[PDB]
């Protein structure tokens, strides 16, 4: 196949991007993203603050555009992301406890009930562990309320859509040999083993050289498959975007029966919420670089 899509469609998945709302006036990049990709998540548009900016009060009006273009154009769309310490609204940012716990709860049932059997993947928390040695769980407001504030995301994401596929999603989780990567590897074994619902395992796979590529990427992969649950690429970007990693990468997904697909974390290296790196497939003019011909020839096989 002769896009990236369709060529992760031959084998049964997706190629997808993030999206940004104030960016669909612009027709290199609507254009671009509507051949390449058959999934989207919107890059901040269903984040908390986005989509909650009053306790109480939703907005969608972002979100929707960005959901409504997917749709029109073709893509399924990941939810992205519904309990997180960072992008909280102010509100939510001055709760603690258990005031802060029922604001969490809400937002998860508001959220959803909006997107109910539309949104095929949810990030239903985000980025709960600490980075370094320790696989101790991240400080933030939501932590603070209790060890549980993770499993009562997913219990309420479950009983709110039934329909959707619920993930974790987090970074520097893609090394096989890294402490964070096992302490997440833990707590989905525990949270399998307990009941609780958990449906997929996203990889942020934001691959730096503080944070480089390592080909146990595919043992990580293979290992959270046998765990009952379903894996997925979720922000791809990697710092000077070369063509082997890339293809290492892809390469990994595909060798991975439960690896759903990939999403890069933008379109042109200037959509890049770290551009400075040049790290996605597509120049500023949207010219194909190399390694976008290197992840479409592993895609076709
Ligand atoms: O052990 C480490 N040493 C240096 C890199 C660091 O990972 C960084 O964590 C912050 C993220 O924003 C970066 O993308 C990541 O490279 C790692 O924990
Ligand atoms: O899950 C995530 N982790 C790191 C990237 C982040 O997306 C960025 O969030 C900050 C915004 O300023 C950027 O536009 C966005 O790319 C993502 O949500
Ligand atoms: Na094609
Ligand atoms: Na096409
Ligand atoms: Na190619
Ligand atoms: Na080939």
């Amino acid at each position: 196949e002769s896009t990236l899509g369709a060529a992760a469609a031959q084998s049964g998945r997706y190629f997808g991007t993030a999206i940004a709302s104030g960016r669909l006036s612009d027709s290199t990049y609507t254009s671009i993203a509507g051949r390449e990709f058959n999934m989207v998540t919107a890059e901040n548009e269903m984040k908390i603050d986005a989509t909650e900016p009053q306790r109480g009060q939703f907005n969608f009006s972002s979100a929707d555009r960005v959901y409504n273009w997917a749709v029109q154009n073709g893509k399924q769309v990941r939810g992205h992301t519904l309990a997180w310490h960072s992008q909280q609204p102010g509100w939510m940012q001055s709760l603690s406890g258990s005031a802060l716990r029922q604001a969490m709860i809400d937002h998860i049932n508001g959220v959803m009930a909006h997107y109910k059997g539309k949104i095929v993947q949810w990030d239903v928390v985000n980025e709960a562990f600490a980075d370094g040695s320790s696989g101790a769980r991240r400080d933030s407001n939501l932590q603070r309320s209790g060890n549980d504030w993770i499993e009562v995301a997913f219990r309420t994401a479950r009983a709110a859509d039934p329909s959707a596929k619920l993930c974790y999603n987090d970074y520097n989780v893609e090394n096989w040999t890294w402490a964070k990567t096992q302490a997440m590897y833990n707590m989905v074994r525990d949270f399998k083993q307990r009941g609780v619902p958990i449906d997929c395992v996203g990889f942020q796979s934001h691959f730096n050289s503080g944070s480089p590529y390592n080909s146990n990427f595919r043992t990580t992969l293979q290992n959270f498959a046998a765990l009952g649950v379903d894996v997925a690429i979720t922000e791809l970007d990697i710092q000077g975007a070369p063509a082997s990693t890339y293809a290492n990468v892809t390469n990994d997904c595909l060798a991975v029966s439960r690896c759903l697909g990939i999403t890069v974390w933008g379109v042109r290296d200037s959509d890049s919420w770290r551009s400075e790196q040049t790290p996605l497939l597509f120049n500023n003019d949207g010219s194909k670089k190399a390694a976008y011909t290197a992840v479409l020839d592993a895609l076709n096989g």
